[PDB]
């Protein structure tokens, strides 16, 4: 018999292939950090599972690929990244400078009875004015960009749970059901809006109340929530000073207002937002949204602000693919150096080494074969040129080079 | 109380300085890569744990990271790549091109009563002559070099098991016993002799037996193995021309012929390799070597030749502080643009944005700040540039830039 050749139930392999497309997504990732200014880091992909309670009902946490070590704890493949940065802010000590913007791409775990996927992570810490927001949202907007899509792609829907939570909070609700408010209140697009309602009642809230909730989320502009908690309302200068920032930035097309984002995550505070493509084809593209009160849950002596976003491997693929913006880019290679016969490999690894140091990406042809095969594999790994080293010409301190009719070159004008 | 800011056990945070050490390594393991022509890969980091039953004493299988899912089965954290490898490769179909050359940069883990590290793997499939351990080889010496290291820092010790496999065959011994012997023999360096001797007599082998093994291992010239098994022997003729063609390539300085290397996987079946410090101060750098067998012992219904090496992230990492090859290089970014004052920030984004679209990298002052602590944020972040976006430079079209005393430059000049 075979060994099992699929992965683990909801694990993706990435052979070569598959690898050049996740890589031509990566180094966007990569690419946009670096132009925005953000610095790189990493954690285990193991953390305490302790770092995930949160007791919201929210999706991410309730779908943990938890297990028991033995000597150790209980731990967790990583849900997500934001727990294992704020553990890495907080044990950074006071050295920690701010403001500090940094990202990851982490692999991160779920668990149902797909497991796995990467997800591009950018923070923003110790910034308190939506101008973290602003260049978040306009750095998502700068990797779809470079990725091919435009404005008549896709959008970034912009709000602030500051507008739920004044509603909230005067309808007389303790603060403590916010969070899980929240977490229903996401629902609503996924599931009918009697059952959001049903949720929002065995939370213990009052009819009057929970169509409070249901008619804020449904106020189509900025004016009208204005009108609802005021006009000078924190949210509503917020969101007002956040469009305007965008608009300067040049991508006003990129953003508009939507009541009823609020994200699934217990953790959000003020504006949250979400990544969408614009036919209505396909789940969020990323989401985020500033969080300023986590530190302050993990212990943090003194309050830090954070605002972020991920944005997820799989969703943006698809949508790339549908627009077909991921054409498979075949391997390609600059130099393959083709010995005559095995009498002259010793001349032809000298060759590679002198391509190499050049700077060029280069094979030689590893088995004995003869040259017309040697060229079909030339073909097949895509080089630009075969470089035949063949007993004549290397009499005359010469090659052949073939860009891909042969011609003798000197050794020395082959780089 | 605070969260737990230490990681798990055995496991390692990245923040940004521990992040730029690390992404300095793997630059030159995919700049390698690239230059010798290898695609890259990826696979799962959770494997089924069956992949890696080999019943042969091996360290590696032993200290197994595994665990119970629940709807799945048993898996495990993989300990190394080239199980998963082979399983991509017969995943394949028949649409697998040969010879391939595969490269990744997994994290593997293991576990102890450091329990994760990361791993450059290299790979060479369908290769039947010693010019695919040739390759593996320069490459790992061409890794070296990137780094800073020449032939005097390290170098890489070479063999092959089918000297002790015909001296083990020659004795009588089953050959199903051959990979635990070399699993044993491989912790000469490590263990007392009798100890090995010891471990060797528990596997069932007679002491005449065990004391040809030992000499072999001793035997400190190629031409003194040509005198136990024969000048023609195959192993005598591949170390001869793997000798010939690394030195044909350039490197005869990095390599150098020794009996007692072995490896402490049971798969290895042809030439064995370790890369080592000269000063015999730290553990192996690397290691591999040819593996036939393994893909028929998987199941390919033909022989698959292979050979490969794993290079490890920690012990280089020690070599090369320790040679003061890894200085800090602290973060930069080209330009830091700064709003005079709040009013000045729409168009302090505008030129945030221009820069940008040059492909510059740049930040701009979040929060409100005075100038005086914009710059001094300047300098904290690296920026080449100070950007100053004032009022009576914007009337005439202009910003101040000062190089890291300050000039008006016309906005269309910055870039
Ligand atoms: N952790 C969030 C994304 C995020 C990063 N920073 C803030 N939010 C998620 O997984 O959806
Ligand atoms: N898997 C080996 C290295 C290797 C890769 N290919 C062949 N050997 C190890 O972990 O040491």
């Amino acid at each position: 018999n075979m060994v099992e050749t699929e992965p683990v139930q909801g694990c993706r392999d990435f052979p070569p292939e598959a690898m050049r497309c996740r890589r031509h997504l990566f180094d966007v990732f990569h690419a946009t950090a670096k132009t925005f200014g953000f610095e790189e880091y990493d954690a285990p992909v193991l953390e305490s599972e302790e770092l995930y309670i949160r007791k919201a009902g929210e999706e991410i946490t309730e779908q943990m690929f938890n297990f028991i070590t033995k000597g150790g704890h209980r731990v967790a493949l990583r849900p997500e990244m934001t727990p294992s940065l704020a553990r890495l802010l907080l044990g950074k000590g006071r050295s920690l400078l701010l403001p500090a913007k940094w990202y990851s791409i982490p692999q991160c775990w779920r668990y149902e009875a797909r497991r796995e996927h990467y997800q591009w992570n950018m923070d923003i810490v110790g910034v308190k004015s939506v101008s973290a927001e602003v260049e978040l949202v306009c750095a998502a907007c700068w990797a779809m960009r470079s990725l091919g899509l435009s404005s008549k792609d896709v959008g970034i829907k912009v709000n602030s749970r500051k507008v739920l939570q004044t509603v909230v909070e005067q309808a007389g609700v303790t603060s403590d059901k916010f969070a899980p408010v929240c977490v229903i209140v996401d629902k609503m697009e996924k599931i009918p809006r009697e059952e959001v309602e049903a949720q929002l009642a065995v939370l213990g809230l009052e009819p009057t109340v929970v169509d409070a909730i249901t008619t804020t989320l449904s106020l189509k502009s900025i004016d009208e929530i204005a009108q609802r908690v005021g006009e000078e309302h924190e949210a509503v200068k917020e969101l007002r000073q956040f469009f305007e920032q965008v608009e300067a930035y040049g991508y006003g097309d990129w953003v508009l207002f939507d009541a009823s984002v609020v994200r699934g995550l217990a953790y959000y505070t003020g504006i949250v937002f979400e990544g969408f493509d614009r036919e209505g084809k396909f789940r969020a593209l990323c989401g985020g949204g500033r969080y300023d009160n986590l530190l302050t849950t993990y212990g943090s002596p003194t309050p830090i602000p954070c605002a972020g976003f991920g944005f997820g491997d799989c969703v943006i693929v698809e949508l790339l693919q549908e627009k077909r913006l991921l054409p498979d880019i075949p391997h390609v290679v600059d130099d393959v150096v083709i010995p005559f016969d095995e009498s002259m490999r010793p001349h032809a690894l000298a060759v590679l080494r002198r391509l190499r140091d050049a700077g060029r990406s280069a094979d030689i042809i590893l088995d004995k074969k003869k040259v017309v095969q040697a060229f079909n594999y030339a073909d097949r790994v895509g080089a630009v040129r075969a470089v035949l080293v063949a007993p004549e010409e290397w009499e005359r301190g010469e090659v052949q080079v073939k860009m891909l009719r042969g011609f003798a070159v000197p050794l020395d004008r082959l780089v």
